[PDB]
């Protein structure tokens, strides 16, 4: 259905493109049974259709090597028709070709530079000579000759645009010659094969604005009118520009580019002078397309506006896109970041009917448009691209191509050494050995970060899973919950289940709760946004539900992400107990993390962590199922558990083979992980301490501490106290015991 | 232009977007458009004087008219273009669809009937959306890089009734645009338990649309507000999606602080915006999820903070009056703390119907565990009615979490096997016992006693 | 050789003394390019539509002269977010600076910098990665590179002996 159009449905007419071996610039070879289905004969001058609305014509020749499906083209006709190797172009006879009466021909700069002799007598009088070779305006045919061999370009041809040239027809080099540079942007041209993702979207874009100047007689048939409004709305980077790009390249049809604020000027009137003026100047060339870049700029709400002459300027537009004189054949997209931000008049079928959603690539989106961006690019044979598409997670595309950038300078960043910034040239090996490989895009994904993100980032202390001893149950159910809802979906699909998406982390202080937030920022496969506790509210009426909005739509923005709360009972608790409190500021935040986590809006993978003191005094509704959907207790740690911590301390401080753990783990009760860093923390105080004395003392004499010892624990255990006290732990015992006593069975079994 | 009326008799003069000439002019804060508003007036004040002469203007919005062209002698008689009724679109159909090459299986008084709040131009959406969906279903025969299309196409390409199911499905009137969020996909069947609720909340919103007759006769004006207050996680906001998705009636759905704006007078503007666009697409529900965040206990913003939600639940309280028995508008708001919200808007005559969420009973309970795993491939040997039972004061959400503990745990299962299947080159189809056992295990009650 | 463009973009954003103006300034006297300087606030002005004028003249004259550098110093008091700002002006001149740093014709050899206190005042479309490809952090020195920036401002100046620039850069 709507897919269709971007469907090629193997038309046998369209070929694969395939290298010529020996034809030349002006000749075309293909396959002689595929004569026989297309009805040709050798000799006859084919018209081939090219992307980006380009056409060559060539002589075609029998060929046994040049495949059926496959057309045989030189590197001069691929490069006429901005067409690559491997894609698939059809062949079409030329009509009623007449032989050229004169032609007008322009080489490039860079070539004629360095040419002793005229172009004209050493290039084109002995390739002209009775060549008889079909040329088309704007192409670039090679020829070999002089100290480099030049490419020119007939950039006019008469009759135009069918001819033949002839050895009477009159041959003539005046002029500029043409730009290397301008050939590089007629090369750099963005088509719909570009675009990446979002399929759909450029479905749903081809039929709007390709469909009907290419078949107008279907509408024309049904009696209807096709829609002549587009609004491309998306996050920043999703690609609105860029498909505003390929359609201004690829459309015959006419393009006006309208910038928003462009149309602003100081006299009183002249904006809807300037707009009146487009849009008339659209009319008459009758099929135009109209693009108004960011259309938020120029068309606020009418109501919001306290500018005069801005709701003018709207009321313009609204006029005319609809008034009494209907547009004729004028098509207007609009790309605009704030959707919400437009004109509700504006969004009304007469004007802007049409609204695409741009929207953020899944995984195989964004290998699609890695695929599109790296074809260009010199790779290495190790280079997988599945994988860098499968790490970049909340990455839109724009983000993608600053990966590639980044990894390519990487790439020239490793052979610095051959080369040298102060010389005028490199050598031409180092350029030939120069690609990207796939440490480059490893390092890259290492910098990359999303660009919704940007704001939101916080350097973290580099913690690892081994680094947190104990709480190995927990450890598995947290990498468990990130890692299910991502790497297999299809699980849930089979059980026709949605994954839980909530955990609450509630204990005594020191016990390892932001120590697993740390493991998981530093380790898991998710995007990573860290609130602390009051830095949402704000003095100003309203603004801190608008932080709290803001910063779970980029949470659900760069999915799958983690957002964790360090101190969530600051930001929620229970409601109705503020004397003061502004307007039931507090109230009205805590209303909407509600609505946000647990809300109408369709679930998306983000995960809501929260780690508290006090979790009795969060209010309820926080709790819920749905929100903070699983509440762990990080108790105490066991003697095991501080054995394992005090391994995990001292991996990377050296330490004597007599100190052993399980001794202090045994005597330890009720200490937590953050008294025994501590009690390791003196002891490498106390080394520290013996060290500089014995260093002052060689100093003295002038006019030791390898390790850890036993009597440095000694001393440290000596200052060492316990941090929690009894009546806290009995106050988390009594949450968690009426928790246990609200599920009423340590011990459940079926009826058998 | 006046005076080109004025030499040929009769005139009519037609003034496009009068708001955009004629402002308040006290809002207005440029001399030169205040000198347009007051010429407006002097010329008008002339025509009054004239003989065959006569001025029509159109505006969206009537309010920003400047006052003075409302009085008495100025713009006297003031025609309000309303939204068609099912009559009027049915009409519109059949005026605009006369063109079209309309197939023998499309009848207009079932488009007519599916369609709420359209006002025309969605109409027209609507055919231009099926004559596309119809050219798809024929462009996979002739494709657009085909230079010609088969006459033999030509002949084939008409409008079905399915194109015309498939535009309903994808159409949306044009005030909800701009405040239509994705809800998940819910029916009643989907819910569990509460059919007395179900019945109730059908019969409220069918009535009034259905038989405004049967009211009329007996005498009273149908009940426009509903109250939903219970523990959280039985299923005020479900009942709400579900409402949502098959109602046969527009949906706004609201967050309750969004409202909210720091600038000076914005909230009552928005609180005014978003009740005007819940009237333009009558008949339609107007949700207000989490409604103790708006309204609170009068004085208690005034005794600390600025006082501008006093204001707002003014504004709102005024708006819910204003709005006349014969518009098609329910109010539906859900909380978990009935006790802070102001007894104002409990009054009779505003929300006045109040509706009171259950914690789930024992059938309740059996129902919620069939409906959660309707979808879900069980095991027989799994008894949902144990659970039920030992379940005693879990909410619903309680038992969704448990069953979706055991999805988990089958989850896990699953993915060991695999990976040792894979170990050694180089299970469970359904949910079990087990997995039930240790998700009620983990088991635990949301709302205290 | 490598296939892709340069990156274009570059800001700088540290505490107020790091020395970013100093880098801009550096920069300007180092190379052999066009160099174009930009302050914010001056950039815009009371008419209407003068500060996009300015903008799109600036940003022409830079286009002119290949290749070019601009620098645009305090950026953020021309470029705040579009959702607080209330201004009408200040969002369209956001606006005209989005669309010509990365628009339908892009710019082909312009190199953009930018110098800001804070870099979370800036709209989020310009970090993008299309306008302001990478963002330069200018940090507070440590005790070897405050040693150094010793060593270089006292270069000019008339030394004792007994000047011991190392305790110095330690006391700081
Ligand atoms: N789908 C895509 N396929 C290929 N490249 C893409 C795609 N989306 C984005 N890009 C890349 O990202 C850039 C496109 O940014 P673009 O100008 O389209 O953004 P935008 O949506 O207009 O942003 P803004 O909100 O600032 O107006 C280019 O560098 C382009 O190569
Ligand atoms: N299981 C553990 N393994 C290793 N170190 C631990 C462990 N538990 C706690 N620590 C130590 O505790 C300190 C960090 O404590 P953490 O941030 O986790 O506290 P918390 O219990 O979340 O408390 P708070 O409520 O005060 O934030 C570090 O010194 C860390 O080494
Ligand atoms: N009757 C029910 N049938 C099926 N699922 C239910 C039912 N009641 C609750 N649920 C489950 O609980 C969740 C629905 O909770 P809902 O949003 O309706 O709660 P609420 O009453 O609005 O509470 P809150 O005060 O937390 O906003 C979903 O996960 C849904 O599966
Ligand atoms: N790294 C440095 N090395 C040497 N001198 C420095 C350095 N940083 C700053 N200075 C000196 O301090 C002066 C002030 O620094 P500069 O004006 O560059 O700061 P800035 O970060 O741009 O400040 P502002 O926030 O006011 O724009 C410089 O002109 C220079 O004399
Ligand atoms: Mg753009
Ligand atoms: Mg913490
Ligand atoms: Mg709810
Ligand atoms: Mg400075």
């Amino acid at each position: 259905l709507s897919t269709a159009i971007l469907k090629q449905k193997n038309r046998p007419n369209r070929l694969i493109v395939d290298e010529a071996i020996n034809e030349d610039n002006s000749v075309v070879s293909l396959s002689q049974p595929k004569m026989d289905e297309l009805q040709l004969f050798r000799g006859d001058t084919v018209l081939l259709k090219g992307k980006k609305r380009r056409e060559a014509v060539c002589i075609v020749l029998s060929d046994d090597t040049c495949s059926d499906e496959k057309i045989r083209m030189n590197r001069v006709v691929r490069n006429n028709l901005r067409v690559r190797l491997g894609d698939v172009i059809s062949i079409q006879p030329c009509p009623d070709v007449k032989y050229g009466k004169r032609i007008h021909v322009l080489p490039i700069d860079d070539t004629v530079e360095g040419i002793t002799g005229n172009l004209f007598e050493v290039y084109l009088k002995p390739y002209f000579l009775e060549a008889y070779r079909p040329i088309r305006k704007g192409d670039i045919f090679l020829v070999r000759g002089g100290m480099r061999a030049v490419e020119f370009k007939v950039v006019e041809t008469d009759p135009s645009p069918y001819c033949i040239v002839a050895p009477d027809t009159v041959i003539h080099c005046e002029g500029e010659p043409i730009k290397r540079e301008d050939e590089e942007e007629s090369l750099n041209e963005v088509g719909y094969d570009d675009i990446g993702g979002c399929r759909k979207q450029l479905a749903q874009i081809k039929e709007m604005v390709e469909l009907p100047l290419r078949h107008p007689a279907l509408f024309k048939e049904i009696g209807v009118k096709p829609p002549r409004g587009i609004l491309l709305y998306g996050p920043p980077g999703t690609g609105k520009t860029l498909i505003a790009r390929a359609v201004a390249n690829e459309t015959g049809a006419f393009f006006f580019l309208i910038n928003g604020p462009e149309i602003m000027s100081k006299l009183a009137g002249e904006s809807e002078s300037n707009l009146r003026k487009a849009f008339e100047e659209a009319e008459k060339n009758a099929p135009a397309i109209i693009f108004i870049d960011e259309l938020d700029a120029i068309a606020p709400k009418r109501e919001k506006t306290h500018g005069e002459v801005e709701r003018r300027i709207v009321s313009q537009l609204l006029t005319l896109m609809d008034g009494l004189k209907q547009r004729a054949h004028v098509i207007v997209m609009a790309a605009t970041n704030r959707p919400n931000s437009i004109d509700p008049a504006l969004r009304r079928f007469g004007r802007f009917d049409r609204e695409v959603d741009i929207g953020i690539p899944d995984a195989t989106g964004r290998l699609e448009i890695l695929q599109i961006h790296t074809k260009n690019m010199k790779l290495a044979d190790d280079v997988d691209l599945e994988q860098v598409a499968n790490e970049t997670h909340g990455h839109v595309g724009a983000d993608l191509a600053a990966l590639c950038s980044e990894a390519a300078l990487q790439a020239i960043r490793k052979k610095m050494d051959l080369i040298d910034l102060e010389d005028e040239t490199i050598d031409a090996e180092v350029m030939n050995s120069l690609a990207v490989t796939m440490d480059d895009f490893r390092w890259a994904l290492s910098q990359s970060n999303p660009s919704a993100l940007r704001e939101t980032v916080v350097e973290v202390p580099q913690v690892t899973w081994e680094d947190i001893g104990g709480l190995e149950d927990v450890k598995r159910e947290l990498q468990e919950l990130v890692q299910y809802p991502v790497e297999h979906p299809d699980k849930f699909l089979k059980f026709g289940m949605t994954p839980s998406k909530g955990v609450l982390f509630y204990g005594p202080p020191g016990c390892g709760k932001t120590l697993l937030a740390k493991a998981i920022a530093n380790e898991c496969q998710a995007n990573f946004i860290s609130i602390k506790g009051p830095e949402l509210l704000t003095m100003w009426f309203g603004e801190s539900e608008a932080n709290v909005r803001e910063i779970f739509d980029k949470a659900r923005q760069a999915a799958p992400c983690v957002l964790f709360f360090d101190q969530l009972d600051s930001i929620a608790k229970a409601r109705g107990g503020n004397i003061g409190d502004g307007g039931g500021a507090a109230d009205r935040v805590i209303n909407q993390i509600l609505t946000e986590m647990d809300g109408m809006s369709t679930k998306k993978n983000v995960f809501i962590i929260g780690a508290t003191n006090r979790p009795d005094i969060i209010d309820p509704a926080i709790l819920r199922p749905g929100r903070l959907d699983q509440l762990i207790y990080i108790p105490l740690p066991d003697e095991k558990s501080r054995v394992a911590i005090l391994k995990a301390n001292l991996r990377k401080s050296p330490v004597a083979k007599d100190v052993d753990l399980e001794f202090l783990a045994k005597m330890t009760n009720g200490f937590s992980g953050a008294d025994l860093t501590e009690i390791c923390q003196r002891a490498c105080k106390l080394a520290i301490r013996e060290s500089i004395e014995s260093e002052i003392r060689r100093e003295r004499e002038r006019q030791p501490v390898p390790e850890i010892r036993r009597d440095h624990f000694e001393e440290a255990m000596r200052f060492a106290r316990r941090s929690v006290s009894d009546n806290d732990i009995r106050k988390y015992e009594m949450f968690a015991q009426t928790l246990q006593q609200s599920r009423g069975f340590g011990s459940f079994r079926f009826p058998s």
